[PDB]
């Protein structure tokens, strides 16, 4: 019924040994989310693959994301974005080092 | 089937007359898309009413949104954030009269 608001950049965990998630929304087939690194990646052999589509962009820091069948990871930027469809694999080849990495996600249905 | 991706800031129309729109991302019930304003508000006595909830953010710029009963509009800089649950009326009071403001906006089902 009322609005809820926020901010992607308030309250964030400087140095946190593991990446944080905050769910922004939650609605059947749909979570916007707010995803908080502090220089981790992937583990090695860690694919993601997941039935619903994935939107992502980084809106502060800096990454690296592979898609399987890429050459080699692709950099990002605050504004890039990526979609991955379902079942496509990929994977975070790197966060920066120096700051936070904020990111916005999105999963919903592949329908 | 093949991943695709994109940056917010590119092929940004500064001084574009109009508010752009431009999805990217559409499935059942679902949308995500980048809006471009460029100092544009909503005209006097508008205001949407949505059947689905939109979740919004300003990317870059500022804005005033003003809900239903607001006594003024909430000011939105960059990672500033709105849920407007679905038939909530809400307007644009005003965008950046300075520089583009770029918005990322989800619609889903309420």
């Amino acid at each position: 019924m009322d609005p809820k608001h926020g901010n992607l950049f308030a309250d964030v965990p400087v140095g946190a040994p593991d990446e944080i998630f905050q769910p922004l929304l939650e609605r059947k087939g749909l979570k916007i989310e707010r995803i908080i690194s502090n220089g981790q990646a992937s583990p090695p052999g860690f694919w993601y693959d997941s039935p619903q589509d994935e939107w992502v962009m980084v809106v502060s820091g800096s990454a690296g994301i592979e898609c399987e069948g890429d050459t080699a990871p692709r950099v990002m930027r605050p504004g890039d974005w990526l979609h991955v469809p379902a079942h496509c694999r990929h994977r975070v080849a790197w966060t920066d080092g120096g700051e936070p990495t904020v990111w916005l996600a999105v999963h919903c249905d592949a329908a």
